[PDB]
Protein backbone atom coordinates (compact mmCIF):
# COMPACT_ATOMS: atom_id res chain seq x y z
CA UNK A 1 0.00 0.00 0.00
CA UNK A 2 2.75 2.44 -0.96
CA UNK A 3 0.60 3.26 -3.98
CA UNK A 4 -1.11 6.57 -3.37
CA UNK A 5 -3.85 7.73 -5.68
CA UNK A 6 -3.28 11.34 -6.68
CA UNK A 7 -6.74 12.14 -5.23
CA UNK A 8 -5.33 11.06 -1.87
CA UNK A 9 -1.79 12.31 -2.24
CA UNK A 10 -2.12 15.70 -0.58
CA UNK A 11 -3.61 14.19 2.58
CA UNK A 12 -0.96 11.50 2.49
CA UNK A 13 1.75 14.14 2.16
CA UNK A 14 0.43 16.17 5.09
CA UNK A 15 0.28 12.97 7.12
CA UNK A 16 3.86 12.07 6.21
CA UNK A 17 5.01 15.62 6.81
CA UNK A 18 3.68 15.62 10.38
CA UNK A 19 6.22 15.54 13.22
CA UNK A 20 9.12 16.86 11.21
CA UNK A 21 8.52 14.59 8.19
CA UNK A 22 8.32 11.58 10.46
CA UNK A 23 6.37 9.51 7.95
CA UNK A 24 8.68 10.43 5.09
CA UNK A 25 11.65 9.73 7.35
CA UNK A 26 10.17 6.31 8.09
CA UNK A 27 9.65 5.50 4.42
CA UNK A 28 13.14 6.64 3.63
CA UNK A 29 14.61 4.67 6.53
CA UNK A 30 12.78 1.61 5.20
CA UNK A 31 14.66 2.12 1.95
CA UNK A 32 18.02 2.33 3.72
CA UNK A 33 19.22 -1.23 3.19
CA UNK A 34 17.59 -1.84 -0.14
CA UNK A 35 19.95 -3.33 -2.71
CA UNK A 36 23.06 -2.94 -0.58
CA UNK A 37 23.83 -6.65 -0.48
CA UNK A 38 23.85 -6.81 -4.29
CA UNK A 39 27.34 -7.84 -5.43
CA UNK A 40 29.54 -5.06 -6.81
CA UNK A 41 32.47 -7.26 -7.76
CA UNK A 42 33.44 -5.53 -11.00
CA UNK A 43 33.48 -2.17 -9.22
CA UNK A 44 35.83 -3.64 -6.61
CA UNK A 45 38.34 -5.13 -9.02
CA UNK A 46 41.70 -3.45 -8.40
CA UNK A 47 41.87 -2.15 -11.96
CA UNK A 48 38.41 -0.61 -11.65
CA UNK A 49 38.69 0.98 -8.23
CA UNK A 50 40.28 4.09 -9.69
CA UNK A 51 37.42 4.35 -12.16
CA UNK A 52 35.09 5.06 -9.27
CA UNK A 53 34.69 8.64 -8.21
CA UNK A 54 33.59 7.61 -4.72
CA UNK A 55 34.70 4.34 -3.18
CA UNK A 56 31.29 3.87 -1.58
CA UNK A 57 29.31 4.49 -4.72
CA UNK A 58 29.79 1.34 -6.70
CA UNK A 59 27.56 -0.05 -9.42
CA UNK A 60 25.88 -3.35 -8.63
CA UNK A 61 26.95 -6.08 -11.05
CA UNK A 62 23.35 -6.97 -11.71
CA UNK A 63 22.62 -3.62 -13.36
CA UNK A 64 26.00 -2.21 -14.24
CA UNK A 65 26.58 -0.84 -17.70
CA UNK A 66 29.10 -3.10 -19.41
CA UNK A 67 31.21 -1.60 -22.16
CA UNK A 68 33.02 -3.34 -24.99
CA UNK A 69 36.25 -5.05 -24.10
CA UNK A 70 39.45 -4.45 -26.04
CA UNK A 71 42.41 -6.08 -24.32
CA UNK A 72 41.08 -6.71 -20.84
CA UNK A 73 37.84 -7.73 -19.20
CA UNK A 74 37.99 -4.62 -16.99
CA UNK A 75 37.67 -2.55 -20.14
CA UNK A 76 33.96 -3.25 -19.74
CA UNK A 77 33.84 -1.24 -16.58
CA UNK A 78 32.23 2.06 -15.93
CA UNK A 79 30.64 3.33 -12.78
CA UNK A 80 27.12 3.34 -14.18
CA UNK A 81 23.97 1.29 -13.93
CA UNK A 82 20.89 0.94 -16.05
CA UNK A 83 18.01 2.39 -14.10
CA UNK A 84 14.47 1.56 -15.02
CA UNK A 85 12.23 4.33 -16.08
CA UNK A 86 8.49 4.24 -16.33
CA UNK A 87 8.64 2.43 -19.68
CA UNK A 88 11.59 0.07 -19.57
CA UNK A 89 14.36 -1.37 -17.49
CA UNK A 90 16.93 0.59 -19.47
CA UNK A 91 15.28 4.00 -19.78
CA UNK A 92 18.17 5.51 -17.91
CA UNK A 93 21.79 5.05 -17.18
CA UNK A 94 22.77 6.56 -13.88
CA UNK A 95 26.46 7.25 -13.77
CA UNK A 96 28.96 9.30 -11.83
CA UNK A 97 30.39 12.54 -13.13
CA UNK A 98 33.31 11.12 -15.05
CA UNK A 99 36.91 11.40 -13.93
CA UNK A 100 39.90 12.48 -16.00
CA UNK A 101 40.78 8.80 -16.39
CA UNK A 102 37.25 7.73 -17.30
CA UNK A 103 36.45 10.33 -19.92
CA UNK A 104 37.09 7.87 -22.74
CA UNK A 105 35.03 5.28 -20.91
CA UNK A 106 32.27 7.82 -20.45
CA UNK A 107 32.03 8.62 -24.14
CA UNK A 108 32.42 4.97 -25.03
CA UNK A 109 29.36 4.30 -22.90
CA UNK A 110 27.57 7.20 -24.51
CA UNK A 111 28.40 5.75 -27.89
CA UNK A 112 27.94 2.06 -27.27
CA UNK A 113 24.77 2.44 -25.28
CA UNK A 114 23.02 4.65 -27.79
CA UNK A 115 22.81 7.71 -25.56
CA UNK A 116 21.28 10.75 -27.28
CA UNK A 117 20.54 12.68 -24.09
CA UNK A 118 22.71 13.42 -21.11
CA UNK A 119 21.23 14.98 -18.03
CA UNK A 120 23.88 16.57 -15.90
CA UNK A 121 22.78 17.65 -12.47
CA UNK A 122 25.90 19.21 -11.09
CA UNK A 123 28.31 21.96 -11.77
CA UNK A 124 31.77 20.58 -12.44
CA UNK A 125 32.88 22.32 -9.28
CA UNK A 126 30.71 22.83 -6.21
CA UNK A 127 32.12 24.61 -3.17
CA UNK A 128 35.54 24.74 -4.52
CA UNK A 129 35.59 20.99 -5.16
CA UNK A 130 35.56 19.01 -8.41
CA UNK A 131 32.31 17.12 -8.71
CA UNK A 132 32.67 16.24 -12.38
CA UNK A 133 35.14 16.65 -15.21
CA UNK A 134 34.15 18.99 -17.98
CA UNK A 135 33.87 15.96 -20.19
CA UNK A 136 32.30 17.72 -23.13
CA UNK A 137 33.96 19.80 -25.85
CA UNK A 138 33.30 23.28 -27.15
CA UNK A 139 32.66 23.83 -30.85
CA UNK A 140 36.16 22.45 -31.46
CA UNK A 141 35.93 18.67 -31.87
CA UNK A 142 37.67 16.57 -29.25
CA UNK A 143 38.54 12.91 -29.51
CA UNK A 144 37.80 10.70 -26.54
CA UNK A 145 39.37 7.47 -27.69
CA UNK A 146 37.46 6.44 -30.83
CA UNK A 147 34.65 8.84 -30.08
CA UNK A 148 34.80 12.36 -31.44
CA UNK A 149 32.49 14.98 -30.04
CA UNK A 150 31.92 18.50 -31.21
CA UNK A 151 29.53 20.96 -29.68
CA UNK A 152 27.12 22.37 -32.26
CA UNK A 153 25.22 24.77 -30.05
CA UNK A 154 25.00 25.92 -26.47
CA UNK A 155 22.19 27.87 -24.89
CA UNK A 156 22.82 29.19 -21.41
CA UNK A 157 20.08 30.19 -19.00
CA UNK A 158 20.71 30.88 -15.33
CA UNK A 159 18.79 27.71 -14.45
CA UNK A 160 20.40 25.38 -16.96
CA UNK A 161 22.49 25.15 -20.06
CA UNK A 162 21.60 23.00 -23.00
CA UNK A 163 24.34 21.84 -25.29
CA UNK A 164 24.04 20.03 -28.55
CA UNK A 165 26.83 17.89 -29.88
CA UNK A 166 27.50 15.58 -32.72
CA UNK A 167 28.94 12.33 -31.47
CA UNK A 168 30.93 10.33 -33.96
CA UNK A 169 32.66 7.02 -33.85
CA UNK A 170 35.78 7.66 -35.89
CA UNK A 171 36.29 3.92 -36.41
CA UNK A 172 32.88 3.40 -38.00
CA UNK A 173 32.02 6.84 -39.39
CA UNK A 174 28.70 6.53 -37.62
CA UNK A 175 27.40 9.61 -35.88
CA UNK A 176 24.36 11.04 -34.22
CA UNK A 177 23.30 14.00 -32.11
CA UNK A 178 23.51 14.22 -28.40
CA UNK A 179 21.92 16.87 -26.31
CA UNK A 180 23.21 17.55 -22.86
CA UNK A 181 20.83 19.08 -20.38
CA UNK A 182 23.03 20.76 -17.85
CA UNK A 183 21.06 21.69 -14.76
CA UNK A 184 23.44 24.18 -13.24
CA UNK A 185 21.20 25.57 -10.54
CA UNK A 186 20.89 22.79 -8.00
CA UNK A 187 21.86 24.46 -4.71
CA UNK A 188 25.35 23.70 -3.41
CA UNK A 189 23.63 22.42 -0.29
CA UNK A 190 20.24 20.81 0.05
CA UNK A 191 17.56 20.54 -2.58
CA UNK A 192 16.11 23.24 -4.81
CA UNK A 193 13.81 25.69 -2.98
CA UNK A 194 11.04 24.98 -5.48
CA UNK A 195 10.23 22.04 -7.70
CA UNK A 196 8.98 23.83 -10.80
CA UNK A 197 12.38 24.47 -12.38
CA UNK A 198 13.59 20.91 -12.07
CA UNK A 199 10.20 19.70 -13.27
CA UNK A 200 10.27 22.08 -16.24
CA UNK A 201 13.83 20.93 -16.93
CA UNK A 202 12.59 17.34 -16.89
CA UNK A 203 9.87 18.34 -19.34
CA UNK A 204 12.56 19.79 -21.61
CA UNK A 205 14.50 16.54 -21.51
CA UNK A 206 11.32 14.62 -22.24
CA UNK A 207 10.39 16.94 -25.08
CA UNK A 208 13.70 16.13 -26.70
CA UNK A 209 13.46 12.40 -25.90
CA UNK A 210 10.31 12.27 -28.02
CA UNK A 211 12.60 12.81 -31.01
CA UNK A 212 15.01 10.06 -30.08
CA UNK A 213 15.15 6.49 -31.39
CA UNK A 214 14.03 3.54 -29.24
CA UNK A 215 16.25 1.90 -26.66
CA UNK A 216 18.16 5.10 -26.10
CA UNK A 217 18.88 5.38 -22.36
CA UNK A 218 18.97 8.84 -20.89
CA UNK A 219 22.36 9.17 -19.28
CA UNK A 220 21.88 10.99 -16.01
CA UNK A 221 24.69 12.00 -13.72
CA UNK A 222 25.60 14.44 -11.02
CA UNK A 223 28.68 13.82 -8.85
CA UNK A 224 28.20 10.30 -7.62
CA UNK A 225 25.25 9.73 -9.94
CA UNK A 226 22.96 8.76 -7.09
CA UNK A 227 21.44 11.70 -5.25
CA UNK A 228 20.37 14.38 -7.68
CA UNK A 229 20.48 11.74 -10.37
CA UNK A 230 18.13 9.43 -8.51
CA UNK A 231 15.91 12.36 -7.67
CA UNK A 232 15.68 13.39 -11.30
CA UNK A 233 15.00 9.85 -12.47
CA UNK A 234 12.38 9.36 -9.78
CA UNK A 235 10.68 12.63 -10.69
CA UNK A 236 10.54 11.57 -14.32
CA UNK A 237 9.03 8.25 -13.36
CA UNK A 238 6.56 9.82 -10.94
CA UNK A 239 5.32 12.21 -13.59
CA UNK A 240 4.58 9.37 -15.97
CA UNK A 241 2.88 7.49 -13.13
CA UNK A 242 0.75 10.51 -12.30
CA UNK A 243 -0.06 11.18 -15.95
CA UNK A 244 -0.76 7.57 -16.87
CA UNK A 245 -2.20 6.06 -13.71
CA UNK A 246 -3.19 8.93 -11.43
CA UNK A 247 -1.22 7.25 -8.71
CA UNK A 248 2.20 7.61 -7.25
CA UNK A 249 4.55 5.25 -5.59
CA UNK A 250 7.64 7.20 -4.69
CA UNK A 251 8.66 4.46 -2.32
CA UNK A 252 8.34 1.84 -5.07
CA UNK A 253 10.30 3.97 -7.47
CA UNK A 254 13.15 4.69 -5.09
CA UNK A 255 13.15 1.07 -4.03
CA UNK A 256 13.54 0.09 -7.66
CA UNK A 257 16.30 2.66 -8.12
CA UNK A 258 18.11 1.28 -5.07
CA UNK A 259 17.89 -2.22 -6.56
CA UNK A 260 19.89 -0.83 -9.48
CA UNK A 261 22.45 1.48 -7.94
CA UNK A 262 23.33 2.36 -4.37
CA UNK A 263 22.09 5.47 -2.67
CA UNK A 264 19.66 6.54 -5.39
CA UNK A 265 17.92 9.52 -3.79
CA UNK A 266 20.72 9.88 -1.38
CA UNK A 267 19.34 12.17 1.29
CA UNK A 268 16.05 12.29 3.13
CA UNK A 269 15.69 15.89 1.92
CA UNK A 270 15.80 14.61 -1.63
CA UNK A 271 13.19 12.00 -0.82
CA UNK A 272 10.92 14.63 0.67
CA UNK A 273 11.69 16.85 -2.32
CA UNK A 274 10.33 14.07 -4.54
CA UNK A 275 7.18 14.03 -2.56
CA UNK A 276 7.11 17.81 -2.83
CA UNK A 277 7.46 17.39 -6.59
CA UNK A 278 4.47 15.06 -6.66
CA UNK A 279 2.47 17.46 -4.51
CA UNK A 280 3.32 20.41 -6.71
CA UNK A 281 2.53 18.49 -9.90
CA UNK A 282 -0.80 17.36 -8.51
CA UNK A 283 -1.60 20.86 -7.26
CA UNK A 284 -0.51 22.31 -10.60
CA UNK A 285 -3.14 20.07 -12.16
CA UNK A 286 -5.61 22.95 -11.82
CL1 LIG B 1 15.37 -4.74 -13.34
Amino acid sequence: SKLIRVENFEAYFKKQQADSNCGFAEEYEDLKLIGISLPKYAAEIAENRGKNRYNNVLPYDISRVKLSVQTHSTDDYINANYMPGYHSKKDFIATQGPLPNTLKDFWRMVWEKNVYAIVMLTKCVEQGRTKCEEYWPSKQAQDYGDITVAMTSEVVLPEWTIRDFVVKNMQSSESHPLRQFHFTSWPDHGVPDTTDLLINFRYLVRDYMKQIPPESPILVHCSAGVGRTGTFIAIDRLIYQIENENTVDVYGIVYDLRMHRPLMVQTEDQYVFLNQCVLDIIRAQK
